[PDB]
């Protein structure tokens, strides 16, 4: 049997979507993501912040179909790290995703299997290509939320894994009042 | 190889996609597509205006990658008929897409190999979930420029000969300045 097509309304200015299931995403739900895990303690026991929220229309994992979801990232450092995503790999490595930026400040960071690190700026209209076999997290650079949506396939899955043991190869902090993409200590 | 990730920017106000393939759809490339015969040829021969622009940005036909593009879908009436998209069915019949609307008013046509239609309304905001098997074609109701960002399956590629010969099942006409879908008498 055919899947009914459908319109669903996507707020510019909020990312909400109706009709999407909503993920929230806390600092205390990114345990080891951060490289300054002191300020990342200290925030966390006074107020932990909800980092990104997630609205996502997902179908059943099929090759071919698409799923679609905003994030709403929120502005924050810990330490000198802006708030991220926490990032991955797709679980079928070669599946690409497609980004529009709708609203704030942010950019993405990207990376292969191997190490190798991209930085892409994005702000509102920007569209990002993220080919197959690269890991991708964003970040917000900015003061504001940074919203953006996803199109990615149905079956292209998750691996955080990788990510949340080694991280990216870059980190992206502020250093004298600018944003600057540098090498991971940690890595 | 890795292919490198990249970002464009995608004007939400004229669809432009900057360094992107553009493709004119003018009236004349539209024959046997309209209901109306006669107010085809006619307004062919008064002025045959361009019915829709597409800015694509295509990578390689391989499972799991994605092609995204803008089209700017011009203002206007073929008789009662509205102006629309020539139509499609994917390739690979099973390939879903995603449409996110950014300016004007317009809609979607959907209809199943069968010949079952569905009419989707979409304004500024409206993401519409195109499912596997399904056709599409996109209307423009209004009398300004209907601008949307479609999302899909590098691998999908276009069957419009189905269309191009029997049409859709229903058509988008105004009848007593008012919009109304009806049966399509030469379906
Ligand atoms: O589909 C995507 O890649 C995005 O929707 C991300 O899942 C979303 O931005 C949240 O990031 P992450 O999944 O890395 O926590
Ligand atoms: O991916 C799509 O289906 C859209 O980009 C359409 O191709 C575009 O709107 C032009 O319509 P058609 O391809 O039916 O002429
Ligand atoms: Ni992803
Ligand atoms: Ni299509």
């Amino acid at each position: 049997m055919y899947k009914e097509p459908f319109g669903v309304k996507v707020d510019f200015e909020t990312g909400i979507i109706e009709g999407a299931k909503k993920s929230v995403r806390r600092l205390s739900d990114m345990e080891g993501y951060f490289v300054d895990e002191r300020a990342w303690k200290e925030l966390v026991e006074k107020e932990d912040p909800v980092v990104y929220e997630v609205y996502a229309v997902e179908q059943e994992e099929k090759e071919g179909d698409l799923n679609f979801a905003t994030t709403v990232l929120y502005p924050g450092k810990v330490g000198k790290e802006f708030f991220f995503t926490k990032g991955h790999f797709h679980a079928k490595l070669d599946r690409a995703e497609v980004y529009v930026a709708l609203k704030g400040k942010g950019g993405m960071l990207l990376q292969t299997p191997e190490g190798d690190a991209k930085w892409i700026s994005m702000e509102p209209g920007t569209v990002v290509y993220v080919p197959p076999y690269w890991a991708h997290r964003t970040v917000n650079i900015g003061d504001e939320p940074f919203i953006f949506l996803a199109i990615y396939p149905a079956d292209a899955g998750h691996d955080y894994g990788t990510i949340a043991e080694k991280g990216f190869s870059k980190i992206v902090i502020e250093e004298n009042g600018e944003v600057k993409v540098v090498d991971n200590p940690r890595w």
